[PDB]
This record gives C-alpha cells, sequence and structure tokens, in this order.
C-alpha cells in the first residue's frame, strides 16, 4: 500500500483548480478541501470540455476515486461553471458510466446544501481509465497502489495499540 | 405468449465509442430503447464515453 501522483494539481492549467474549497472543511483555521482530490472551477468566464486519461504503467494493482458535485439549484450551476446540462464519464475495461448531476432543494448540513457522491473502481495492472467531462467534476490527485491477499473486516473499538502481538 | 410453457427473452443495447460512431451505423443522435411487460419497465439511454479496446 502507498500514495500515487495520477495527475498534479499544476497540470489543470486550462480550469482552475486552486480555489476549489468553501465554507467546510477548516484545515488551519482557513477555508479548505479534501486533500486528494481537486474541485475543478471555469477560467476567466468559460468552462472547456475535459479529456484526460491515465494507463497504469506501474505493475502492482490500484484503484481510484472520483466523484460529483450536486448543486442547489440552477443558479449556482452558472455560478460555478458555465453549462446548464453536464456529463460525467468514466471509461476503464470493466467499467461504463455515464453520471448527471441532480439539482433538487437540500436542506443544510455542515453549512453547504448541496451533496458529493464519490465513487471508486480498481484498475488493472495493464489497463488505462479514461475521462470525459463537461462540468460538474472533482477530479482524483492521489491514488493508492494496492495488492490484496485475503479478507477480514472492520472491527469497532474504543481502544488503542498496547504493542503486543 | 400464445405458448403455453413459461419462457424468457434476452435482449441489449450497443453503446458507441463516440458522438461520430453515433452517425455512421444510425442516424440519429439521441436514443430510447423502452421494454415493457406486466412487471417490467424500463427506458434505457445508451452512455457514450471513451473505452479501452478489448477483442
Ligand atoms: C499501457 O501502457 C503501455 C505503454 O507502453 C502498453 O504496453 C506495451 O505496448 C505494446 C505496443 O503496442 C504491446 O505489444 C503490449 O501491450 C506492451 N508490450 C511491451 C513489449 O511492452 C500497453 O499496451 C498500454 N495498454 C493500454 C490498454 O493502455
Ligand atoms: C477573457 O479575458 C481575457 C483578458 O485577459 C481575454 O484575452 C484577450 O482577448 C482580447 C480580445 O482578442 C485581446 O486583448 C487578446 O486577444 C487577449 N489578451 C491577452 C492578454 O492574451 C479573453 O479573450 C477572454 N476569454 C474568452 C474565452 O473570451
Amino acid at each position: 500500500f502507498e500514495k500515487i501522483q495520477i495527475i498534479p494539481k499544476s497540470s489543470w492549467s486550462s480550469h482552475e483548480a486552486s480555489l476549489g474549497v468553501s465554507s467546510a472543511c477548516p484545515y488551519q483555521g482557513k477555508s479548505s478541501f479534501f486533500r486528494n482530490v481537486v474541485w475543478l472551477i471555469k477560467k476567466n468566464s468559460t468552462y472547456p470540455t475535459i479529456k484526460r486519461s491515465y494507463n497504469n504503467t506501474n505493475q502492482e494493482d490500484l484503484l481510484v476515486l472520483w466523484g460529483i458535485h450536486h448543486p442547489n439549484d440552477a443558479a449556482e450551476q452558472t455560478k460555478l461553471y458555465q453549462n446548464p446540462t453536464t456529463y460525467i464519464s468514466v471509461g476503464t475495461s470493466t467499467l461504463n458510466q455515464r453520471l448527471v448531476p441532480r439539482i433538487a432543494t437540500r436542506s443544510k448540513v455542515n453549512g453547504q446544501s448541496g451533496r458529493m457522491e464519490f465513487f471508486w473502481t480498481i484498475l488493472k495492472p495493464n489497463d488505462a481509465i479514461n475521462f470525459e467531462s463537461n462540468g460538474n467534476f472533482i477530479a482524483p490527485e492521489y491514488a493508492y497502489k494496492i495488492v490484496k491477499k485475503g479478507d477480514s473486516t472492520i472491527m469497532k473499538s474504543e481502544l488503542e495499540y498496547g504493542n503486543c502481538n
């Protein structure tokens, strides 16, 4: 198990990855966001269609995580992005999805009203994941190398480690 | 079902690689496939997305 750079924060030149946070996740007081997935915003006032991908040069197996930002209303659609209708599609040897963001009146939680649906699959050692997005999207920065053998579970306990065996 | 024994049917959907192959095979941009039975009730839209090649 180890963390890996798939596509850095730097590589998004056509889209604004810097100020992609909100009043919800405080790092050192100041407003932050999930440090392993980047939230994409329009540049100047136009949102280019993204179309990038990742072949797995690594020989260990890995998994990717991504998601969708669901807005509160059609007014917040045109504030963050410059699109009315949006599509996010992901493609791998196995996977085949086409996700549309849902717009609906919510209730407020931890500040922000709209939701954030995440997704995942495991990418084979010698295969490519392909993305395509019009907007309303949160792309991976980091992803994990997994070598799985055998299963267990999530034990629910209050205790802490006792340096034994 | 004129037959008196019970039966099952199979069908599916072709998902294209891009909007260019949409207009090559078929002459439609948006497409719908709907199936209806006493129980079943579905409306299937083909997903377009960049894939990897297999076979
Ligand atoms: C994933 O990345 C690598 C990029 O090099 C590909 O690996 C080789 O590609 C060659 C040339 O077409 C093929 O003979 C084999 O698939 C690999 N062979 C050797 C000798 O290295 C790989 O095909 C890419 N695959 C996908 C699905 O993206
Ligand atoms: C967004 O704003 C920028 C301003 O910096 C626009 O860029 C300029 O466009 C005008 C009209 O052609 C000219 O001053 C130059 O061609 C560009 N200026 C520079 C400094 O490069 C930009 O056109 C606007 N974006 C869009 C998509 O229209």
